[PDB]
């Protein structure tokens, strides 16, 4: 038993991380087949970053201006292109460690593992949820751009995130591997708002199910509610409204515990209205919303 | 910026995980050079586990009774020995993926990454602290024994933990890689107590420093205290007593923030006596004690 925020084993991705330098700017690139993907602001000087014209900036760059290092091994760049907010550098050597992989655009409320990297070398791994407002709450310093987020399904790595920027609020934003930002963000160093940060209701319920599965049951009560009644409470508390699809997604957990979803909703409502009274649930004194139902099932079944 | 519980990249360890079967019992083994390490209760039947005589049980076992699989590849076992609570199976092939490594016995209050595994295949990675009472708060199911805990220093893997058992309280216990349990535990399926679970004071202070570094400063106050005054508060709250060595360990963080350690102690005291008033620190509504000072520095400096 026990329930912990858990990342995927990162070895398959470690073997794809490279260092990309252009001028005095260094960040990380992702090397798959004979293509290296990285954030296009690798071409900016610190001055260019306030209002970059990326087309003009790129035009002064040639292949030999992109220095790509895999370990101590330098790679030969034979082509370059800009796709949205990422550069694709064509190299002359296919990565021998390329895993089976795909590029995917995750949906808000889904989770993925971040392999935080500096100078092309992995630093650490941790789980993140793509929040409803298309931000993530990570740990990123200067030089971490190009670090990627991923999921693993048996042997296939699904890359879903590349890191680009930190907002004034301290939350983190980035793109998919086609270089389209998640959310209303642009890669320029100007103040940018993410808007209200709502709570992922179906994930809170999943984590309450995980809590019950793991012996934490004090918050259960004799009440039930309706979807429309509950959702009127979610409104007040900036929770996402619950839908039958969410109910259906919770089915396996509902059946595996014998607690109707709307009975669990009634417990959540009382927690939202009455607080936790200084108690904890799965070691936390707040309601946790960065576990998906799949996260809870995968971890409660190995 | 940002502060997250972060595990080491696990690739070096993924390449060492194998499956070990004896009879109808399967768990994980660690394959380094030509030796495979695993928990000795792989030889028990479910009945033997209530009161096993491991010497007698082992004697009925020969090399060919230990089935060791690396991926789809079966390994040939040429020798077996029992060292404390672990088996060492000698195989005829050195692991070609053996990293540079050492075996270390960690101290209570230190942290390490767990690579949770089933049937010899990595499932997920997460950070754990060895608590003062020699338990860890993990996520382990049937079949997870032999999963290991480790730290990485540039290229050297320091293995410090192998998983064996879950206590009635739901916390987790295990051995070092010489097979000596951390704590007063035995590998038998009988009720076993860990004793009082005290809080790692120096780690709470490190995390308060991490909070200040990351903009969370509301808990700072105009007061200071003394080591003996503070420790009288730690007593009431089952905190470990603070020592000058702890003060010295905190020096870099104290100097990097300009907050004297005893000023930070005074803040902790008020938090302990007055609670958090419904506020949060680094996204938490409790005081977190599973980050070491080194953890905070490593993560706030890449
Ligand atoms: C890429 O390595 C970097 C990651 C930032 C640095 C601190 N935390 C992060 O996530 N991205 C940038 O520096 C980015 C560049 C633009 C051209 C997109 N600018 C940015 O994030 O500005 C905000 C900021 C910069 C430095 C420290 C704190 C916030
Ligand atoms: C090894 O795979 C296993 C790990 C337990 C299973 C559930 N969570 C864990 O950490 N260890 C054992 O099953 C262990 C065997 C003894 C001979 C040491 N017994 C054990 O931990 O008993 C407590 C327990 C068993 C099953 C479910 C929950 C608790």
């Amino acid at each position: 038993s026990g329930f912990r925020k858990m990342a995927f084993p990162s070895g398959k991705v470690e073997g794809c991380m490279v260092q990309v330098t252009c001028g005095t700017t260094t960040l990380n690139g992702l090397w798959l087949d004979d293509v290296v993907y990285c954030p296009r602001h690798v071409i900016c000087t610190s001055e260019d970053m306030l209002n970059p014209n990326y087309e003009d900036l790129l035009i002064r760059k040639s292949n030999h201006n992109f220095l790509v290092q895999a370990g101590n091994v330098q790679l030969r760049v034979i082509g370059h292109s800009m796709q949205n907010c990422v550069l694709k550098l064509k190299v002359d050597t296919a990565n021998p460690k390329t895993p089976k992989y795909k590029f995917v655009r995750i949906q808000p409320g889904q989770t993925f593992s971040v392999l935080a990297c500096y100078n092309g070398s992995p630093s650490g791994v941790y789980q993140c949820a793509m929040r409803p407002n298309f931000t993530i709450k990570g740990s990123f310093l200067n030089g971490s751009c190009g670090s990627v987020g991923f999921n693993i399904d048996y042997d296939c790595v699904s890359f879903c995130y590349m890191h680009h920027m930190e907002l004034p609020t301290g939350v983190h934003v980035g793109t998919d591997l086609e270089g389209n930002f998640y959310g209303p963000f642009v890669d320029r160093q100007t103040a940018q708002a993410a808007g209200t940060d709502t709570t992922i209701t179906v994930n809170v319920l999943a984590w309450l199910y995980a809590a019950v599965i793991n012996g934490d049951r004090w918050f259960l009560n004799r009440f039930t509610t309706t979807l429309n009644d509950f959702n009127l409470v979610a409104m007040k508390y900036n929770y996402e409204p619950l839908t039958q699809d969410h109910v259906d997604i919770l089915g396996p957990l509902s059946a595996q515990t014998g607690i109707a979803v709307l009975d669990m909703c009634a417990s959540l409502k009382e927690l939202l209205q009455n607080g936790m009274n200084g108690r904890t649930i799965l070691g936390s004194a707040l309601l946790e919303d960065e576990f998906t139902p799949f996260d809870v099932v995968r971890q409660c079944s190995g």
